[PDB]
């Protein structure tokens, strides 16, 4: 209840206003005080840490349902999660906005990025397959994350404006990402 | 004096606050009134078209003296490019986060992008010799441009808080812009 309320005030918060957002403004706009919001996030790095998580959830709970291991081809996999992106980033823009922020961010520990390895092995078994060794690594993996979500970004905004040309925005965006990104 | 002060206005206001910008606070911020602006632009649409060629212009002059046309190779003329642009918008932060609104803005005619193209014959010159054919067609182009600009700002965002990187992140940020973008 008020911890997901919380999470759900601190993502509209971080889209909105970028992540240097008050603790006082997500608390009060998640009906609580600014006390109530810390002895469930001992800091505001540990709030980042595990909405970042929660979000990344989310994400691959709209996806896993129409998940298909059938394929062997990177690219083709890779496409459908990409278009599961742009999909979820389109329903719901706030939960897009802030895990970009989120990703990007200093915050963001191992064991949160150790975690996002262990709860979805999929896309890092896919990702340990295509992706530029570079943009695996520990100095440049957020980068290529950063890389990443502008391109995804961009092939929303485009979809969302011209809605009659989105799924030429969607393969364009991928063909960009795709040869950018990978082997 | 005015028309360059509600330039100055409306690159803030734009970067700032998104190309919904208010003709009213980028006229209160040039310290002017409401009906002085529209004798400046008639339309809130060509205070955008002409802000863009502004901004157009601005990055093309922190260039061209720098600009040594003994290369031939378009990879490194297009990096001495890229390279430019970067510091440009690391200078500037708010006419780069403009002219990204603007470059993907609906809002922008031909005899705009004419006049870019007859304004920069060398950029017309490098694209017309390097880029992918679709990102350059009228109806994908704007869309190049935001994919572009896109991989750029990542690029921007790295390097000014992790300056100690920031050479690693140009080049990398170049050659994943270059792979996506060209032939
Ligand atoms: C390093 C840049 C890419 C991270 O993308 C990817 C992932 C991936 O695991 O992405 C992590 C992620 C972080 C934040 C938001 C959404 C996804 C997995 C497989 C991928 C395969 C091809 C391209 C990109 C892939
Ligand atoms: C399709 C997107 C490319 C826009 O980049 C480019 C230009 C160029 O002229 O881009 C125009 C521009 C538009 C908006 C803001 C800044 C520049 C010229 C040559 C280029 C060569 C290689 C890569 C990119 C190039």
């Amino acid at each position: 209840d008020k911890k997901q309320a919380l999470l759900e005030a601190a993502t509209q918060a971080i889209a909105q206003s970028g992540i240097a957002a008050s603790t006082a403004v997500i608390a009060r706009n998640a009906g609580v005080a600014e006390g109530t919001l810390f002895r469930y996030f001992a800091t505001k790095d540990e709030l980042i840490n595990t909405l970042y998580l929660h979000l990344r959830q989310d994400l691959w709970q709209s996806m896993i349902m129409e998940l298909d291991r059938s394929i062997t081809d990177a690219k083709m996999m890779t496409r459908f999660i990409w278009n599961s992106y742009i999909s979820w980033g389109l329903n719901h823009p706030a939960r897009h906005r802030a895990i970009r922020q989120l990703a990007v961010s200093e915050k963001l520990t191992k064991e949160t990025e150790q975690r996002a390895d262990d709860m979805f092995p999929e896309l890092r078994d896919l990702a340990h397959r295509s992706v530029l060794m570079v943009f695996m690594s520990d100095e440049y993996r957020a980068f290529g994350d950063g890389l990443x979500l502008a391109l995804a970004e961009t092939t929303m905004d485009f979809a969302a404006r011209d809605p009659a040309r989105a799924g030429e925005y969607i393969a364009l965006g991928f063909e960009a990402m795709w040869r950018a990104l990978t082997r």
